């Protein structure tokens, strides 16, 4: 009631922030522990704390913890943990309303950073990944039988997840917690089986694709061993290369309803269920595969095309490779609603 | 919640420094085995029909989320234990089981992107005595568990779990069912009843 003096501090002086509005189908990200990298064009050099990188989840700005490391001079290292709300595309928040989330980072009084020209995503988590077997449907998160209780040559199970959709030339790694494996190498636990299994990791894996229409064949048809060791047999990791994979997202939990999954079978030997059953006499019980749980890891890197870079202005962004303006002088601004094109402003100052 | 503490007509109360909390009592506890899920006050067999190295049971309870370095303490009411040691009762087993306790468990920090190693990895013997087992607790320290509070009944769900597993013997029904003659039917683990007690500072 009083008014203000022109150009004079006040309570709610923010800083000017000078960076980029990143907008990527990419950020979609539900949940687990998240990691963003950014590529600049440029080498830039300086202080870590002063940067400013917030995510648009609906209506809210949630803040990311940056890599205090600033290893290699030329990326930016964001990430998330689980505990933070799911990243959804902003909702009215500060103006904006876009389709997809988008990454707001930016400083103040320090060199200005490079433009942003690429995007690496990497996601560890299973609470959002569809996974089923022959059986049924069992949770990754609990006890299953991912093979079933007598498996054979192709058999297996099907995983899919909402954040593979929409990507290309992605990689998939799968840790598998085993439970119940033999105290010794497979070759002394089956001994007695003709052939004898030697060299433990004769069990292999596929990788499938499987659409309606119909069946690829992914890592280039190569095997992988479950299980690594001469001693007692080993669980390691499994890695697989999608293809691009452009479908519609649906709801269904099983993963076989969907226009797209990922596959995983058996490929070379059996565990000699078959041959126990044959002659069950002077032989151990055959190992059935059993999991408690299965950790999942998605990585992809983001094309020219998937993301968007926008300039930053102190009250808003600039359109695509053009330049902000400068700040040289003090600027003062003032909107109007309910006006036309071709109308007369007509004001009255009351100034001292 | 807020404590209100006081007195009157005489001297008075000293600042309070420290706070120490313990809880006893199952009917707030989320268990599940690999079978499914089942009620900590009715029976249940904690490592299956048919229980290997590696299988266990889960854990999880509100009290425990937004605690740090805390106490867990488990007494499980064992029944249809054997009258003699296991030894006794596993006399044709190769290897024969001396010295009952060697069936050892292990305590896990269960989370969606690893599993952590309670107790420094040390194992607890489920029984003690060198006449008929004797049940005995189990006792587990805890991290900091910072994780939001969920609603489902499996502990599975939740951000973090308490996972038992057993460690180095299992109770021989590979050996019983690969030569089914001139021994007893392997003893499988069944509980009545759970007991659990807590604590923190």
């Amino acid at each position: 009631e009083n008014g203000i003096q022109l150009f004079s501090p006040t309570a709610n002086d923010v800083a000017v922030l000078s960076g980029y509005l990143i907008k990527s189908s990419l950020f979609s990200m539900p949940e687990g522990e998240r990691h963003i990298t950014l590529t600049l064009e440029n080498d830039w050099e300086g202080q870590a704390e002063h940067l400013t990188a917030k995510i648009s989840t609906g209506d809210h700005w949630l803040s990311l913890s940056v890599n205090p490391n600033r290893t290699n001079k030329n990326t930016i290292e964001l990430e998330l943990s689980s505990t933070d709300d799911p990243i959804s595309p902003p909702d009215n928040l500060d103006g904006m309303t876009f389709d997809i989330p988008v990454l707001k980072l930016g400083t103040t009084q320090k060199p200005m950073l490079p433009k942003i020209t690429g995007i690496e995503i990497n996601i560890n988590g299973n609470r959002s990944v569809r996974y089923a077997s022959d059986g049924g449907i069992e949770q990754t998160d609990t006890t299953s039988s991912p093979f079933g209780q007598s498996p054979s040559l192709g058999s297996g199970f099907n995983l899919v997840a909402p954040e593979w959709y929409g990507t290309e030339n992605a990689t998939l790694t799968m840790t598998p917690q085993w439970v119940g494996l033999p105290t010794s190498s497979f070759s002394t636990w089956y001994d007695k089986y003709n052939p004898k299994p030697a060299s433990n990791g004769v069990f292999k894996v596929q990788g499938y694709l499987v659409t309606s229409q119909k069946r690829d064949v992914l890592n280039d048809a190569k095997s992988q061993p479950l299980f690594d060791g001469t001693g007692a047999p080993q669980g390691q990791s499994l890695t697989f290369i999608l293809p691009a994979m452009h479908y519609p997202l649906t709801d269904s939990p099983s993963p076989n309803e969907w226009p797209a999954s990922v596959r995983i079978e058996l490929a070379e030997q059996d565990f000699m269920h078959a041959q126990y059953w044959q002659n069950p006499t002077d032989k151990n019980v055959p190992y059935t595969p059993q999991i408690s749980a299965l950790q999942i890891q998605f990585s992809t890197t983001a094309k020219p095309e998937q993301f968007t870079v926008y300039p930053l202005t102190p009250f808003g962004w600039a359109n695509t490779n053009e330049d902000p303006p400068s700040f040289t002088n003090d600027a003062l601004y003032l909107g109007f609603t309910n006006v036309l094109p071709g109308q007369t402003l007509s004001l009255y100052w009351q100034l001292e």
